[PDB]
This record gives C-alpha cells, structure tokens and sequence, in this order.
C-alpha cells in the first residue's frame, strides 16, 4: 500500500505514509499514466448548477477543522468541539459556512504545503494572508491587490503573499480575476499570423482591448487587469507604473546583451488558480513568491511558443546555427539564464537559481518525511528545464497525489 | 468528447487521443489516489523469477493473445493459418506446459518489444534491427561466441547497427540462461582503501562478482569487465573480450586543447544484457540488445552524474570557473562542454552517435506515425526528455501517456 521510495544518488529509501491522507482523485489508473498531463478535469474545479450537499461538505469542513486544531495542538479542547457544533450548525441551516481569519491563514499555508509542483515550498511556513473576504466590488479588489503587489515586492526585497477574496456561493457567480498572474506582457495579433509581445498571453490581451483598452505596440508593454465582481461585466483597471518593477536584462561579460532590449518583471503572482479551504472555495486568490531562474530565462524567453529568443542571442554569440550538433541551443540558453541571475542581482531583486532552489527542495522533503510522513511531489515540475540531472530532485524518485487544503485549476470566466 | 486520454503539445496547440491504451493488459504502478510514474524500478516493471511454470491457462491467454498480434501484422486474421496455428500453440502447451516460437514470430516480437518500450528515445528505429536467433545455444562457451558475433556485427567498425541476440527461453524444472553484467561492455569500480571509487561506482558490485569468479583487476578509471555467462544449472563462467572487438573513443574538445589531456573515453556499443525479453507468454532471460548512444547519456549520466564519473568539478576547475557559487552556473556550462565533446570525439572517430536534439525531434516524428498507425504511444515523460536542456527540445512541451504492452523489455532480478 504504501509507496517504496528511493534517491537513486545516495541510495537511501522513505516510505511515504501520508498518500493515505488523500481523499481527492488524480488522472491516474492502473491501466496508464497520465502525470505528464497539464490540466487534467480531475485537478480543476468547474461550475454545478446545484450547491455541493452537506454530507459532502460537512466531512470537508470536519476533517480542516480537526487539521486546524491539530495545529495548535488543542486537538480535543472545547475551542475545538464548539467550532465543529459552530460549523456543523450552520451548513445545516445555510448549506454552507465560513471560516475565520487564523483558520483562513493555516489553510492557506497548508495549500502552499500541498502544492505539487511547487519547488518553493521550504518557504511554506513564511506567508503574509491578506483577508479580503469584505470586497463588495471589483474597484475594491484593484485597491487589495495594489496593497498586495506594493507589500509583496518591497523595493525588490520580495516577500511571499496571497490575497484572498470572497469565497463561490450556490446563489451567484463569482469573483475573477481575469489575467494569470497580475503581471502580464501584451500580446498583439500581427497581421502575418506573427505575434509582437508574449504569445502566451495573445487572448487576454484581446480581452483587454474589446473591453476598451487603448494597445500599444512593444515587446514588453504591461497589461491591464480585468476584474470581474459576481455577476457583473469585468472592468479595467490600468496598474500604476511605480507599482509594477521591472529589471533590464544585461550580461555580466556579453556587452551586446543589453543592446537587446529586454526586460521582465519582479513579481510572480498567479491569479486564476482556485484555493480550496475546507469545503469551501475561494475564486479568487492571487498569490505571489519569487521567481526562479529558469522561469524567466529557460522558459518564458527560450520556448518556442514564447519570446523564443534562442536564435537571436546564438547569432549574436556567433555560434553554428547550422546543424544542432555544435549544441548551439544549449550555450545560448545558458547564458540567458546568466543574464538573468546578473540582472536580478544587480537590481536588487530576490531570485533564486535552479541548483539553490533544488538544493532547498530536497531538505523541504526531509523535513516533511519527518514532519508528515512524505510529501506530494510533480516530478516533470519539480525538476527544472535545463540541466536536470546536474540537480539533486532528479535523483530523488517522488509521489504525487492531492491533499487539501489545495491550489486547483479552474475555467476561463469567459 | 472522446473516452480516451486527451493528449496535449503546449508548442504546437496540437491534440491527440490515445486509443491503444485501450489494449494494455498489463497494470502498471499507479492508482486514482497517487502517481508512481516517476519510480524507476516499481514492483510492476519487474518480472520476478519462476520455480514453476506459468499456469497453462494465462500462459494460453498470452500465447493466444500475441499470434493474433502476429496475423493482424501479416493481414492474416481469421485465416485457417492463424486458426491452426493457435491449436498447434494450444496442442504444444496441453502436453509439454510451453510452447515454441516460429523463426518470423520470434523476429515480430523483438522488433514489437522494442516498439513497445515506453524509455526508450530511438524507437523511430524500431523496423531496423538485425534479430539473431540464439535458440539452439547450450553452453556459456557459445553464448560467448555468440556475444563476440553480436558485438562484431553490432559495432561494424563505427557505422552501428541496432542488433539483439535471443538465447533459449526459460524451461521450467530447469535453470536460466543468464549473462551477468548489465551491459555487454562496462567500466570496472574498484572500492578503494578510502571508501571512494576508481572507475565506473556502478559497477562495484559486478567487478567484486567477477574477481571472485577468477577474474585479476587492473587500477584504471577505464578498465572493460570480462562476461560473467551462465548456462542452465551450471555456475557463471568468465570470458574476455578480446580488445580490438571493443571500439572505444578518446574524449577531445573541439577548442578546449586541455580536454584531451584528461584522459577520458568511452565505448562506442551500449548493449543492455541484463533484460528480459517477454513475447507471447514465453520468458527469454538473456537477450541483450544494442542500438547506438544519445550523447547525452554519456557526457551527461555517466560522466555527470554525482554517483558515476562525477567530473563536473574537475572539468569546471579546468575552464576556471567559480565552483563556490552556484550562480555562477558552473556546473551547467561544463556540462555543455562535456557533452560537445562526446559528440565531437565520436564524429570525429566516425562511430555512430546522437544528440538529444535530433534524437527527439526524430521521436516526434515518431510519435505522428504511431498515432497514424497503432493510435498512440507509450511513452515515459521522464526519460524520454533529456538530462540537460529539457524544455528546449521539442518533447518536453509533450503530454505523453505511459502503459505496458507485450511483447516488453522487463526488469528481472539478479541471478545471484
Ligand atoms: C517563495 C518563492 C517561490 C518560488 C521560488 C516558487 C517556484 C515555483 C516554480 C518554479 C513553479 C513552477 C512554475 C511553472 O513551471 O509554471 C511553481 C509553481 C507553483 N507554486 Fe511556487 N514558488 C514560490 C512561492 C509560491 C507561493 C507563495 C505559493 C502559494 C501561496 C506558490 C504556489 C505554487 C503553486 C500552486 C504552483 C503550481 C502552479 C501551476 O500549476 O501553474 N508558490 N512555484
Ligand atoms: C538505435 C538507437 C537507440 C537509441 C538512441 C536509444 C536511446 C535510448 C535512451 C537514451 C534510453 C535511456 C537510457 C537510460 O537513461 O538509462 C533508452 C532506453 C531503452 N531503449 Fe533505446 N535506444 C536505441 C536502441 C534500442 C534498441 C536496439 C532496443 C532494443 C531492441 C532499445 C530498447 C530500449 C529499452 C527497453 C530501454 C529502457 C531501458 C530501461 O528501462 O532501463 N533501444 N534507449
Ligand atoms: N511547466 C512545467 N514545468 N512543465 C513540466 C512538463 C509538463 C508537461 N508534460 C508539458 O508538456 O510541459
Ligand atoms: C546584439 As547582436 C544583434
Ligand atoms: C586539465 As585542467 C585544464
Ligand atoms: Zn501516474
């Protein structure tokens, strides 16, 4: 029952005891594997046309009330047994409950925990919960999340953060933000089937405009976002240019790097995952950490359905673009991940390279064997895009499965 | 839509379903609560050893299974020569509790179990492999002859050609026929008096197996290991490679003329020996296979990795790199290096070899003729994206579903 698992580098062996825990499916069967699988419907949390029945959500919400307790370890107490009479009370008179603010802040650490694919986790314990569960409108919700990316990127000296907005209710759509991650890149349409700008972000960037966003024409032109309050036409609102940090790329010794032109962001935050506490699910979420390396210089400038500056920086380097062999692909890349880490740290601005991060994984996954028994790991996530086997996680075989509290997918609101 | 696994590429936008899943028969290691996908030797890729024969009954469903397999590839199902050869199977079984395989059969199922490997990058070359019949092999003595004759038809002087050699299959009430190492051509690792390891750390166990088996050991980081062969029920015996059979490359770097001076190389022949080739029910315990390396697997697994050759240090300390910061991206650059010398030492000796970027740009296209042809195609993420610069080759950005279909390549267990 419980998975054998080995690191194949130090030859040691765990047995993870916590898969037991999960109650949630994967896109796993016996027949076949799909964890290589982006989006599977098993991970996202689409709409219903009927509130779930309390059955359901009342063992939900029992189960995050007994982890809750278990935390501050008065598992048993009177605090505890009432806060279950409490929340038992009133899913059977409204169907539904609501948490409190110190509930609220352990569940969302506790997704951080879960999380998968998340490589950051060491950093689990250190988050700052915005409680924005009293937002009436999306002009309230452009105010929070203006307070969350000011406090959250601190002059460079990023600190991880989420800002949680009112919860789904059976009665009533739901509060979105529209964009991925508050921080986005345009992505213009080019007559010629091209693409100036990032290709990723080609639809919301038409969103943008036919809800009457005035485009420009740059490679690197931040996008406005679209909040959407329950029931109502998603409005614009225009991020103001001190907030938003963004740091010029350079190279420490290639002098013509910074003739390129390009730039990115500080801030990560992603803003259309759904944080589930309990039962109860929260729409909108934006949380934000810091950026990893190869994030910026592996895969938003490097993929092909992306900036794909591989070519360009390989001409500029002078290297044989001829066959693939001279492994030119591979030398470009490094040296746009050079760049980045040159840059950040030049700006003052926290990133983390994909040996430190690896490297801090691998403790994170000692101290949750002891800690919980295992820890739920995506492999093909973990493991960054470039040089994998130079790194530690790729020796460390690992097993994936969903607990909650959790971060999950949901559908586009349009 | 479709019942079947959706299956998605990021760069493209591309969709496919996958319907051959449909015809696996065999279960694999995961379940709806987590995903063993990432564990290299779950119980469930393994075939453990047999004190008995396979019950006549799944032995039957297996042998039935598979000449179906094999008429539907000639176009013959239904035919009264698939209808009397499945009661010829059926017959053989009900009186001796095996049964045996006809000469195109035999060299169906080898080129199908490669097909089938879901680890395995080069399976655009699966119609290409030279199948020598071994069956009628009855001593060590001539396993090794055997071996001699693969590697020299396999290695064809630089210019390789993808090769397996089948000795006979397992006989209950009788012993295996086995070969020791785990490929054909390995390096030895001699523990030293320190704790540390001189040559290849993964092969300490079976260079310990073969001086205790009378073999004398040299000190060298790159000493070939004799054959441990094992006929039925008698003890391994050991046997030398004769040197000019083993094709080996001096490590050079196209600029870096210090490179050279670190005295480093490897064979040209990977040759897996250690596998179990499973067809139709039937267990084939020696049969090592050969194709030609990715040159990732050399200059980034075997020469990188911390529990092998473990160089990074010492060819970064060589290009003056700052090894007390990992910011500095040292071991990413040498690693680079590393591997462009591997490729530039064997096309320079003009022995066949890949990079990891033609390599998987060639089991893309693989990948659309078996969607043409089978409707999918099992394919194990994790090893089929390379060790180094993994999203920058088009297979990283493919969703890809893994499952096990027979004929197969299997795990098997120690013969000690
Ligand atoms: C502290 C710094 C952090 C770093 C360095 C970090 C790094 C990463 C990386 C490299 C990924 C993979 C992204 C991709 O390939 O698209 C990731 C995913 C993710 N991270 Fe972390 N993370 C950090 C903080 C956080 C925080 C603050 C949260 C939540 C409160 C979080 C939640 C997640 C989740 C849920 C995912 C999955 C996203 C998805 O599936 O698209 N991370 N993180
Ligand atoms: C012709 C050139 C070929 C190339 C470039 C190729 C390449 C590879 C690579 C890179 C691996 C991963 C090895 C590792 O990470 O340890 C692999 C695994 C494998 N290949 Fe191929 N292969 C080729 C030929 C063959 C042949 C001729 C067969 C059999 C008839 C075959 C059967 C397999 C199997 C079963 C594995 C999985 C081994 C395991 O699970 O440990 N391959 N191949
Ligand atoms: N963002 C990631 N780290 N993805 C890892 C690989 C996931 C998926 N198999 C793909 O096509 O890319
Ligand atoms: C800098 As070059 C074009
Ligand atoms: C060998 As040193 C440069
Ligand atoms: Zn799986």
């Amino acid at each position: 029952k419980f998975p054998r698992v080995k690191n194949w580098e130090l030859g040691s062996i765990t047995y993870d005891t916590l898969c037991a825990q999960s109650q949630q499916d994967g896109p796993c069967t016996p027949r076949r594997c799909l964890g290589s699988l982006v989006l599977p419907r098993k991970l996202q949390t689409r709409p219903s046309p009927g509130p779930p029945p309390a059955e359901q959500l009342l063992s939900q919400a029992r189960d995050f009330i007994n982890q809750y307790y278990s935390s501050i370890k008065r598992s048993g107490s009177q605090a505890h047994e009432e806060r279950l009479q409490e929340v038992e009370a009133e899913v059977a008179s409204t169907g539904t409950y609501h948490l409190r603010e110190s509930e609220l802040v352990f569940g969302a650490k506790q997704a951080w925990r879960n999380a998968p694919r998340c490589v950051g986790r060491i950093q689990w314990g250190k988050l700052q919960v915005f409680d924005a569960r009293d937002c009436s409108s999306a002009q309230e919700m452009f105010t929070y999340i203006c307070n969350h990316i000011k406090y959250a990127t601190n002059r460079g000296n990023l600190r991880s953060a989420i800002t949680v907005f009112p919860q789904r209710a059976p009665g009533r759509g739901d509060f979105r933000i529209w964009n991925s991650q508050l921080v986005r890149y345009a992505g213009y349409r080019q007559q010629d089937g091209s693409v100036r700008g990032d290709p990723a972000n080609v639809e919301i960037t038409e969103l943008c405009i036919q809800h009457g966003w005035t485009p420009g024409n740059g490679r690197f032109d931040v996008l406005p976002l679209l909040l959407q309050a329950p029931d109502e036409a998603p409005e614009l609102f225009v991020l103001p240019p001190e907030l938003v940090l963004e740091v010029p790329l350079e190279h420490p010794t290639l002098e013509w790097f910074a003739a390129l032109g390009l730039r990115w962001y500080a801030l990560p935050a992603v803003s259309n995952m759904l944080l589930e506490i309990g039962g109860l699910e929260f729409s909108a979420a934006p949380f934000s950490g810091w950026y990893m390396s190869t994030e910026i210089g592996t895969r938003n400038l490097c993929d092909p359905h992306r900036y794909n500056i591989l070519e360009d920086v390989a001409v500029c380097m002078d290297l044989d673009t001829r066959t693939t062999s001279s492994l030119w692909k591979d030398k470009a890349a490094v040296e746009i991940n050079l760049a980045v880490l040159h840059s950040f740290q030049l700006a003052k601005v926290t990133i983390v390279d994909h040996h430190a991060a690896t490297v801090s994984f691998m403790k994170h996954l000692d101290n949750e064997q002891k800690a919980r028994g295992g820890c739920p790991a995506d492999w093909a996530w973990i493991v960054p895009p470039i040089s994998g086997s130079l790194t530690p996680v790729f020796h460390q075989e690992m097993v994936n499965y969903i607990l909650s509290p959790a971060f999950r997918y949901q559908p586009d609101p349009w």
